[PDB]
């Protein structure tokens, strides 16, 4: 029963969640001027090509657009990571106004919203397992800016009239996920966690700097769903971001000067 609300939103997880008030939470203020480049942080390697998209599920919180990881089909490598990480899901955090709805911020700014690319440490074999490591997954995350339309986003758009509400899916192959990404693949990098219950510090965060633009009736239609099932009181999906956690001892290195 966690969510975005009054009762039970990022202030209440921690009852049920002791570890949301955890040394390595998620997401945080990426201090620009703080951040220090890394020469070290090798070529990040981002290989979609072979990318299988299956289904599209409106899960209570978000929407996710979810692939098959039972092959290294879409899989992310490089940068700060050892080894490799298979894509399982993406998803997005977004506002109920432009200027808000992004979970990390770039000194303090939000974004009207986040895209978040999920993937999973192989070696850990299934999803399930890699939560349980502290190097389990990789997210590599996009911000979002409102202005010109974002063409490889329409075909997420056009579907979310057929998933309104929790539990509802619908097919949803052959998207290729490369048409959400920017030009530039500089990133910012640090260790944190999941930034939804259950709150697990299995995350090596990936969060690029140059954000994408989607126009102003693109967010509008993620502000259609709902986050209440069919027949259920209308509770519109949006404002579903944590705010920024405390830093504690990390420190966030960035991949460019
Ligand atoms: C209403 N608050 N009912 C129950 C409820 C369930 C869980 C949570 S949480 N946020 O700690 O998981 C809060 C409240
Ligand atoms: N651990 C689970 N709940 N299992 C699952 N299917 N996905 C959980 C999940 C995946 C990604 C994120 S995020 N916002 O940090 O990218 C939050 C929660
Ligand atoms: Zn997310």
């Amino acid at each position: 029963h966690w969510g975005y609300g009054k009762h039970n939103g990022p202030e209440h997880w921690h009852k049920d969640f002791p570890i949301a008030k955890g040394e390595r939470q998620s997401p945080v203020d990426i201090d620009t001027h703080t951040a220090k480049y890394d020469p070290s942080l090798k070529p990040l390697s981002v290989s979609y090509d072979q990318a299988t998209s299956l289904r599209i599920l409106n899960n209570g919180h978000a929407f996710n657009v979810e692939f098959d990881d039972s092959q290294d089909k879409a899989v992310l490598k490089g940068g700060p990571l050892d080894g490799t990480y298979r894509l399982i899901q993406f998803h997005f955090h977004w506002g109920s106004l432009d200027g808000q709805g992004s979970e990390h911020t770039v000194d303090k700014k939000k974004y009207a919203a986040e895209l978040h690319l999920v993937h999973w440490n192989t070696k850990y074999g299934d999803f399930g397992k890699a939560v349980q490591q502290p190097d389990g997954l990789a997210v590599l995350g996009i911000f979002l800016k409102v202005g010109s339309a974002k063409p490889g986003l329409q075909k997420v758009v056009d579907v979310l009239d057929s998933i309104k509400t929790k539990g509802k899916s619908a097919d949803f192959t052959n998207f290729d996920p490369r048409g959400l990404l920017p030009e530039s693949l500089d990133y910012w990098t640090y260790p944190g966690s999941l930034t939804t219950p259950p709150l697990l510090e299995c995350v090596t965060w990936i969060v690029l700097k140059e954000p994408i633009s989607v126009s102003s009736e693109q967010v509008l239609k993620f502000r259609k769903l709902n986050f209440n099932g069919e027949g259920e009181p209308e509770e519109l999906m949006v404002d579903n971001w944590r705010p920024a956690q405390p830093l504690k001892n990390r420190q966030i290195k960035a991949s460019f000067k």
